[PDB]
């Protein structure tokens, strides 16, 4: 079935917080702690415009 989603998950929970307007540069990254353990808007700030 489905795979893992954890980067895509990322850029796919801001692309709705975002909408394509900041942007998921490097996202090799934030999602290492976002793939299932610490997250928030802030969290995002850096993850869709750091």
């Amino acid at each position: 079935g489905e795979t893992r989603a954890c980067g895509r998950k990322l850029i796919s929970l801001v692309m709705a917080v975002c909408g394509d307007l900041c942007n998921p540069q490097e996202g090799k990254d934030i999602a290492t702690e976002c793939c299932g353990n610490q997250c928030s808007d802030d969290y995002i700030r850096s993850a869709c415009c750091p």
